[PDB]
DNA sequence: TGCACTGT
DNA sequence: ATCACAGTGCG
């Protein structure tokens, strides 16, 4: 009677299907419905792949592949390459396309921009509004034309995917308690209806397709989204969690894909998320800390309270470039010119941001990597950002890293710099 | 504050 | 020779 079940919210996670590919496919119809990928640069092995159409994924093409190697799996692979500006890749087209989608989503509910192509949605309020709009009318299956119900169909009493989807949807609806407006299952269902409408508005108004997950928290919504990609949405009810987690690898839950998740596996000697239920909260806290332990004890039961943050804009605006192998920057003149290229794109983006969103960045973060450093960043320094001036930002950034040159020869730079990073942070209203 | 960690 | 980003938590 007093055991909480984590069914107080309706949360959704929307994620664009092969987003960068869709952006290029909208612009160039010749790429539509083909095996294609978006590539970065072209000189080193045809460029690095950062996005792959589902037609190409069937040949085994993946993100991070070199295009020359992808061509070995998919000889007819088509390629759109990222725009290059001031010597570097420039992602403006995709950031702007992202804004298109985010603004549409914001018409239905407050969203948390989680990445360039996905956003969390708190639908608890909209669900209640819709629950009263209908005078206890049953939810027709025609309002959920692309929804999957995780765990269904099941039980006693065809062999195509869409047939299965309908089967599971019918079982779900036929047992829904439509008279109880407080039923969590009914609230998820209404949430799914709204997400159907949200995804329809996105495709109508931008041409982009997406998938979504609907559940009671962000981790389940995220996990649900990926169960039936692309162009489908999945509803993960509280009751579906025991079976879903019983065979769910720990690394699949958000925040457990790295070192922490591996230590959970190595220390506890378990494989699946569900196995965590057999440990006490104090046990999990003793191994992984007070916060992580409490989070794991609740999460393996499908409970999580991370709120959907009202944040439609990114908190930072950054610009970087790697200088691999022999292209490392070994002269103060080289560092001077590239710091200026970055500063110029940053000024461009910062001026636009200030005009569009009534805010100004107040701190400039400068980071570099040094050739041979095992880590991806070696130094991070911040300085005041008093003016949107590329030459000042680039001059200041040089000043804050300058002390890092171990070459008495003023013109030389050692060790060579393999990365430059400028980031505008600490925004204030303007 | 600077970095490790986690993610797209 | 992945690369270009972006958010969170620790001491
Ligand atoms: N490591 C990386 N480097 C550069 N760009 C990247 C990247 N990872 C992602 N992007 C860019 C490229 C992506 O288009 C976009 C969204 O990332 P996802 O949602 O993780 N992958 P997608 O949406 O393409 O396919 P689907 O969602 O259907 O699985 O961010
Ligand atoms: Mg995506
Ligand atoms: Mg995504």
């Amino acid at each position: 009677p007093h055991m909480a079940t984590g069914q107080d919210r309706v949360v959704a996670l929307v994620d664009m299907d092969c987003f960068f590919v869709q952006v290029e496919q909208r612009q160039n119809p010749h790429l539509r419905n083909k095996p294609c990928a978006v590539v970065q640069y072209k000189s080193w092995k045809g460029g690095g792949i950062i996005a792959v159409s589902y037609e190409a994924r069937a040949f085994g093409v993946t993100r991070s592949m070199w295009a020359d190697d992808a061509k070995k799996l998919c000889p007819d692979l088509l390629l759109a390459q990222v725009r290059e500006s001031r010597g570097k890749a420039n992602l403006t087209k995709y950031r702007e396309a992202s804004v298109e989608v985010m603004e549409i989503m914001s018409r239905f509910a407050v969203i948390e921009r989680a990445s360039i192509d996905e956003a969390y949605v708190d639908l608890t309020s909209a669900v209640q509004e819709r629950l009263q709009k209908l005078q206890g009318q049953p939810i027709s299956a025609d309002l959920l034309p692309s929804t999957y119900i995780e765990g269904l169909p099941q039980g006693p009493t065809t062999v195509q995917k869409e047939g299965m989807r309908k089967q599971g949807l019918f079982q779900w609806l036929d047992s829904l308690q439509i008279d109880n407006l407080t039923s969590p299952d009914l609230q998820l269902t209404v949430g799914a209806v709204i997400v159907e409408e949200m995804r329809a508005a996105i495709e109508r108004e931008t041409g982009f397709q997406c998938s979504a997950g609907i559940s009671h928290n962000k981790v389940l919504a995220k996990l649900a989204c990926g169960l039936n990609k692309p162009n489908r949405q999945t509803l993960v009810s509280h009751g579906s969690v025991p079976q879903l987690f019983s065979q769910m690898p720990i690394r699949k839950i958000r925040s457990l894909g790295g070192k922490l998740g591996a230590s959970v596996i190595e220390i506890l000697g378990i494989e699946y998320m569900g196995e965590l239920t057999q440990f006490t909260e104090s046990q999990l806290q003793s191994h992984f800390g007070e916060k992580n332990g409490s989070w794991l004890y609740a999460m393996c039961r499908g409970i999580e309270h991370d709120p959907v943050k009202p944040r439609q804009l990114p908190k930072t605006i950054g610009c970087s470039k790697n200088f691999p192998g022999k292209t490392a920057l070994a002269t103060r003149e080289q560092v001077q010119w590239w710091l200026l290229q970055l500063a110029q794109e940053l000024e461009e983006r910062l001026t636009k941001d200030r005009n569009d969103n009534d805010r100004v960045a107040t701190q400039l973060v400068v980071s570099i990597r040094v050739q041979g450093d095992k880590r991806l960043s070696s130094l991070r320094r911040c300085c005041a950002l008093t003016r949107y001036d590329a030459h000042k930002m680039s001059h200041d950034a040089f000043t804050v890293i300058k002390n890092m040159n171990t070459s008495g020869i003023q013109t030389e730079w050692s060790p060579p710099l393999t990365m430059l990073f400028l980031c505008a942070t600490k925004f204030s209203a303007s």
